């Protein structure tokens, strides 16, 4: 990996600032940072206590018991209310704040959840999806404006891959945000998390946005990710382990510790420990 020499990571797609032409259960480990970044944003911004946590396309959803125990053990206040198709994972059992539902989600049962949640602060999270096809792209994103459209959260994380641009079929819409990088995503994937704040308002997608997201995601995942930060004071310095700490870092502890990477050392090896990761 060339040795490269950087003051932090690329945090947010829109901070690539170059293009090019293009671990076990590795899978939960990207999911669990990402949504403890998001999370614990939307701690520091004061309002993720006393909200429930819808997340839409949460199974088998390993990672979620170890989000819940983090806020849990913080003493933030949140139900979650996690809703699959799928059965999800047992460890997810037997938790009187986490609420576990067997059910495709349709615009009915959107119009019904929040019917129940009303007037609760509701946040949401989907990893809905349906290789896929730019069609399963376009409904899956669809069914994520509807969700934003009914449940109406105060703040939501959307999966988010734009689709290739040699598989286009039609310009579509998506909320505002920001468009998260998740480290320890699959070698040369292009998709992020679209995090917003709401305070919501679309924006259009067209071809050549496919193309910008196509390049310069192949930038990153070529280049960027396979450099190792020798500045970096950190057990590892490949880049994912640069781009983890800096997420890591946003995240609460009730536990004090004598530096900051001693804290973001302690969080990983707990995050490690229970995904089973070495
Ligand atoms: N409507 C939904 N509601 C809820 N969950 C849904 C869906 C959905 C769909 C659909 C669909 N196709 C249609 C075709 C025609 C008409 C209407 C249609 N509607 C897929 N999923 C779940 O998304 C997960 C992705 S892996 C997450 C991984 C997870 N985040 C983890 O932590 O491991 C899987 O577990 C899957 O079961």
């Amino acid at each position: 990996m060339d040795v490269v020499s950087l003051d932090k990571p690329f945090m947010y797609f829109e901070e690539i600032d170059n293009e090019l032409d293009y671990l076990p259960y590795q899978g939960q480990l990207k999911l669990l940072l990402g949504e403890l970044f998001f999370l614990s944003k939307l701690q520091r911004h004061g309002i993720l206590d006393g909200a429930t946590v819808v997340y839409i396309g949460s199974a088998p959803g390993t990672h979620i018991r170890y989000l819940r125990d983090h806020f849990y053990n913080l003493g933030v206040i949140i139900k979650w209310m996690l809703i699959d198709g799928r059965h999800h994972d047992p460890i997810l059992n037997g938790l009187r704040d986490v609420t576990l539902v067997t059910r495709f989600v349709d615009e009915e049962y959107l119009r019904s959840i929040k019917k129940q949640l009303h007037p609760s602060k509701i946040i949401l999270i989907s990893d809905v999806r349906s290789e896929p096809s730019t069609a399963d792209l376009l409904s899956n994103y669809a069914l994520q404006n509807v969700m934003i459209s009914i449940l109406n959260p105060v703040a939501s994380s959307l999966k988010w891959r734009c689709p290739f641009p040699d598989q286009w079929i039609k310009d579509f819409y998506i909320p505002h945000g920001n468009k998260m990088l998740q480290p320890f995503a699959p070698s040369y994937s292009a998709e992020m998390r679209l995090l917003s704040i709401y305070t919501m308002r679309l924006t259009r997608v067209t071809k050549s946005d496919a193309v910008n997201y196509e390049k310069k995601m192949y930038y990153l995942n070529k280049i960027v990710r396979n450099k190792v930060v020798i500045n970096f004071d950190y057990p590892n310095q490949e880049y994912d382990y640069f781009h983890m700490y800096f997420m890591l870092r946003t995240v609460y502890c009730n536990k004090t510790f004598p530096t900051t990477k001693a804290k973001i050392l302690f969080l990983q090896q707990s995050i490690f420990r229970f995904l089973n990761i070495p």
